[PDB]
């Protein structure tokens, strides 16, 4: 819309408090003018039509338990927004400030996010399985990661390309985490997965084996579902991420950790120069070795880790 830009306050999924800019129009609508072509919150409103309403607010204030996810959904996409300018001079996810747009409230007690090569959408949960999705950060820069590969790599959505299309949202998604300094850690989605159950998540980065996904190629998975296992083999390209950034013996394999800030080089490096839409795990990693090549030199301790963590997971 046209307007003022403003700036509202309201609680996120959490009950955390919290500033979100708003642009004002008669009503004051989750539009973030600050940040490239904008940020835009919509009300799906229970429906699965995309992207709904931008969201409109009669007073700026938004501590209403409806209101809750879409506060995050649009503060989350700012910090991630913040995160890719930041640290990689990347603006907006297709590098020219593209605006970012996402949905909350979509369907009735729907237990799941993604990028729909439009935008972001966000279910409310069914408040067991989980709460609304957007309370997460890693989540909403795992699926706004989506759109960063979607105009760089892009991974094809099956089999190995897309355990590392995967891979990558899992590593962008905990960056933004550890970025915005709140709790971070090396799981993926712990914060709106099962309120009633402490300490687990979907996915774990530096455990994969925890929910049952693969640490190793030797065991990776071959069959069909989920698209060929992008969900699943993930764990072998998180574990290798993992390693690389904290270091660690994995399967008698030792790997020097050299850190999140240039694992977030070398992974953005090769997303960007060198992976492909039919890359696989092998040519992931002549990629990152490539990449850590570029940035560090042939001999550095980064490029050795990195092929430390790569032999560790088994992709040669
Ligand atoms: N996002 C993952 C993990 C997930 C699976 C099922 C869910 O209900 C929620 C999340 C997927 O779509 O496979
Ligand atoms: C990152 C978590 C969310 C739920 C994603 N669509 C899966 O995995
Ligand atoms: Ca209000
Ligand atoms: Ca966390
Ligand atoms: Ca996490
Ligand atoms: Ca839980
Ligand atoms: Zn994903």
């Amino acid at each position: 819309i046209t307007g003022t830009s403003t700036v509202g306050v309201g609680r996120g999924v959490l009950g955390d408090q919290k500033n979100i800019n708003t642009t004002y129009s008669t009503y004051y609508y989750l539009q973030d003018n600050t940040r490239g072509n904008g940020i835009f919150t919509y009300d799906a409103k229970y429906r699965t039509t995309l992207p709904g309403s931008l969201w409109a607010d009669a007073d700026n204030q938004f501590f209403a338990s409806y209101d809750a996810p879409a506060v995050d959904a649009h503060y989350y996409a700012g910090v991630t927004y913040d995160y890719y300018k930041n640290v990689h001079n990347r603006l907006s996810y297709d590098g020219n400030n593209a605006a970012i747009r996402s949905s909350v409230h979509y369907s009735q007690g729907y237990n799941n996010a993604f990028w729909n090569g439009s935008q972001m959408v966000y279910g409310d949960g069914d408040g067991q399985t989980f709460i609304p999705l957007s309370g997460g950060i890693d989540v909403v820069a795992h699926e706004l990661t989506h759109a960063v590969t979607d105009y760089t790599a892009g991974l094809i959505y099956q089999n190995e390309s897309g355990a590392i299309n995967e891979a990558i949202s899992d590593i962008f998604g905990t960056l933004v985490e550890f970025y915005a300094n709140k709790n971070p850690d090396w799981e993926i989605g712990e914060d709106v997965y099962t309120p009633g159950i402490s300490g687990d998540s979907l996915r774990s980065m530096s455990d994969p084996a925890k929910y049952g996904d693969p640490d190793h190629y030797s065991k990776r998975y071959t069959g069909t579902q989920d698209n060929g296992g992008v969900h699943i083999n993930s764990g072998i390209i998180n574990k290798a991420a993992y390693l690389i950034s904290q270091g660690g013996t994995h399967y008698g394999v030792s790997v020097v950790g050299i850190g999140r800030d240039k694992l977030g080089k070398i992974f953005y490096r090769a997303l960007t120069q060198y992976l492909t839409p039919t890359s696989n795990f092998s040519q992931l990693r002549a990629a990152a070795v490539q990449s850590a090549t570029d940035l560090y030199g042939s001999t550095s301790q980064e490029v050795a880790s990195v092929k430390q963590a790569f032999d560790a997971v088994g992709v040669k």
